[PDB]
């Protein structure tokens, strides 16, 4: 009675692989819009690796044009980039719009992902099955994992063809007397936002795990 049995319950395995990653891609999406839009870490860093003498500016002065840059960074926000304090090219000027593009980009599936997860994950409940949880914890611990290699190993590099990646323009290589912001941006505060995304993404791994565990706890405990 098995032989017609290859042939068997495909569409809800499907639906658990597509909520899987839209989970992991939403975690992913989240991390990276807390750290670019999250001006706690930045604030820190001016201090901790001294962007005053970096960048020969006060602290007020580069809290003043990083307040600006990531309000214009903002989807809500229509109104061209235009530093406070400081020169800007039209290269430069080219290369924030295109660093805005790709946040929105990014916005954009993150939206439709949460929904794939949201409507997703209560069909699949609702049948208690609980394992786009676990798929969707294993996915967000071996990115970060992965990624970790290439900025523990040469982080410089890694930069540069991240960037080389992203972008189809040379822009982002700004000159400091052309766009002195980046005396005010240094590698080693990029290394940290870095840093940072992957620990909220390994942290969204464990919020999903606890999630599964829990859920898997119930089944098991209803039986008792
Ligand atoms: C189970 C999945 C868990 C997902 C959690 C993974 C880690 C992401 C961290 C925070 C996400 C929620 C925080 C809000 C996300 C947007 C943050 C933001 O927009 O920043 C605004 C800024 O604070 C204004 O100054
Ligand atoms: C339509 C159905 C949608 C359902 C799913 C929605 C869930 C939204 C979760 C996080 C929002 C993150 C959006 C990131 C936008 C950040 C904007 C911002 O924080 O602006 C900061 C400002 O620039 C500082 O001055
Ligand atoms: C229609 C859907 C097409 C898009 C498909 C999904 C989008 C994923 C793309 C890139 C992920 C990389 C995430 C990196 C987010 C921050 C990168 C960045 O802004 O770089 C800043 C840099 O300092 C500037 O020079
Ligand atoms: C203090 C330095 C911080 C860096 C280290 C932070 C901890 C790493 C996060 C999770 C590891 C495992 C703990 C919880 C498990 C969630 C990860 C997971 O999804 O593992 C699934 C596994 O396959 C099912 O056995
Ligand atoms: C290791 C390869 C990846 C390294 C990159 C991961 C870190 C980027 C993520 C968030 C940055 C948050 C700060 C956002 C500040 C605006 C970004 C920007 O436009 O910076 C200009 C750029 O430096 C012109 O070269």
């Amino acid at each position: 009675g098995r032989e017609n049995l290859y042939f068997q319950g495909h569409m809800d395995r499907l639906i658990t692989l597509v909520v899987s990653y839209s989970i992991a891609f939403s975690i992913f999406a989240l991390a990276t819009m807390a750290v670019v839009y999250g001006k706690w870490l930045y604030y820190f860093e001016i201090d901790f690796l001294n962007i005053p003498d970096l960048a020969d500016m006060t602290k007020d002065e580069i809290k003043r044009n990083y307040d600006v840059l990531i309000t214009y960074l903002s989807p809500f926000y229509d109104g061209a980039l235009h530093l406070p304090t400081l020169d800007m090219s039209t290269n430069g000027r080219i290369h924030f719009v295109d660093v805005k593009n790709i946040l929105v980009k990014i916005q954009y599936v993150m939206y439709a992902t949460i929904m794939i997860a949201v409507i997703g994950g209560i069909y699949l409940l609702k049948k208690k099955n609980e394992k786009f949880l676990l798929h969707g914890s294993i996915l967000t611990i071996i990115f970060p994992i992965a990624l970790m290699l290439p900025i523990a190993i040469n982080f410089e590099k890694s930069f540069v063809l991240f960037h080389k990646l992203l972008f189809s323009n040379d822009y982002w290589v700004f000159d400091p007397e052309k766009d002195p912001i980046i005396l005010m941006l240094p590698e080693e505060f990029f290394m940290h936002a870095a840093c940072a995304i992957l620990l909220f993404i390994l942290g969204g791994s464990i919020l999903c795990y606890s999630l599964y565990r829990y859920l898997v706890k119930k089944k098991r405990m209803s039986q008792k």
